[PDB]
């Protein structure tokens, strides 16, 4: 699992 | 920009 | 629960 | 929790 | 769970 | 202004 | 959780 | 610039 | 004026 | 601005 | 993981 | 200005 913000 | 509530 | 993603 | 990212 | 203020 | 994160 | 002031 | 709260 | 990080 | 990665 | 501010 | 890198 993951996450990403930009 | 960005926000993430768990 | 949950998640709130924006 | 979470987080916020500007 | 969590929260955010702006 | 400013932000509260949990 | 953390907090900002500006 | 730029901002993170977690 | 300035900042306050928690 | 920037970015998160988990 | 891993972050970055510009 | 200036960058930062977790
Ligand atoms: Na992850
Ligand atoms: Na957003
Ligand atoms: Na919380
Ligand atoms: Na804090
Ligand atoms: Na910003
Ligand atoms: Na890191």
């Amino acid at each position: 699992g993951g996450y990403l913000l930009g």
